[PDB]
């Protein structure tokens, strides 16, 4: 569209790698598959990418959790992933990483739409949201020693594009949105965020708690076969699962598309 400049991934590097971030190595490609798909691809061969960021212009073959599938439409989301060296962490904690980007990624759009901050936050686990449509989704995988990161952040998308509960910065009330500005921020939010959780920060669970939509509402979690328990979210437990109140009584959830009830 009129709205959709390309990239600069000299810009991008020079703000970025090695100057203003932890970040050691950053490329831009016009299409792909799935860039979580070439960083597991390029662990797998033996390269170590505990700091190596890869961006896509237009991704074809998008992964979602749980098996469903991203869409996307060429320069109209940032879409990108990330390595990072685990495994001087708890096998624990590793699902709070996932959480922990979602963090970075209501944290760096938060300053640019004027809509009410509380109507805006984060839907547990993989979803962001503000005023019922999805903004970004997320997704972590696993390679030891490495965790992949998964963003792709609406930018200028439209919802008869990609899904129907789909919205955008666009559509948020941001006229001209920076694709360049956008990404260099959230990359830095992104590095503050992996940094809180590799040295068990807890200002990263406190937080998430503050900005969840899930907490403090009757949801509903949907299980293969049919099934179908309803709570009260209470908290996340330590491990980055759901912790429902059910008739009094703690029912963990460890994933599950969950549905809001007010
Ligand atoms: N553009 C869109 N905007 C709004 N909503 C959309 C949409 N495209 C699909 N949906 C709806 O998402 C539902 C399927 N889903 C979404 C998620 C969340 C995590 C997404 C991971 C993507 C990143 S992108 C960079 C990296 N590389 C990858 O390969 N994967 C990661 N998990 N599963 C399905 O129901 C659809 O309705």
């Amino acid at each position: 569209d009129r709205l959709r400049p390309p990239l600069d991934e000299r810009s991008l590097r020079d703000q970025l790698i090695g100057a203003g971030s932890g970040w050691r190595q950053l490329d831009v490609v016009a299409q792909t598959g799935s860039t979580n798909a070439d960083l597991l691809a390029r662990a797998a061969s033996g390269a170590d990418i505990d700091g190596v960021v890869l961006i896509a212009e237009h991704q074809t073959a998008g992964r979602g959790r749980h098996g469903r599938g991203w869409a996307a439409t060429a320069r109209a989301q940032i879409i990108l992933s990330v390595g990072v060296r685990v495994v001087d962490v708890p096998v624990q904690a590793w699902g709070w990483l996932s959480l922990a980007a979602g963090l970075a990624v209501l944290d760096s759009v938060a300053p640019l739409i004027a809509v009410p901050p509380a109507e805006t936050g984060l839907k547990w686990p993989n979803d962001v949201l503000a005023r019922g449509g999805k903004l970004a989704g997320i997704l972590a995988e696993v390679a030891q020693p490495f965790v992949v990161l998964g963003v792709g952040l609406n930018v200028t998308q439209a919802p008869e594009e990609v899904d129907p509960d789909a919205t955008s910065l666009l559509d948020l009330g941001v006229a001209a949105p920076d694709r360049n500005r956008i990404a260099s921020r959230l990359l830095r939010e992104l590095e503050a965020r992996i940094i809180q959780w590799r040295n068990a920060n807890p200002q990263l669970a406190a937080d998430y708690r503050a900005r969840s939509l899930t907490i403090g509402s009757r949801v509903r979690v949907e299980l293969p076969g049919g099934q179908d328990v309803v709570g009260i979210a209470r908290d996340i437990d330590d491990q980055g699962r759901l912790c429902l109140d059910v008739g009094g009584r703690t029912v963990v959830v460890s994933a599950g598309d969950v549905v809001h009830l007010r």
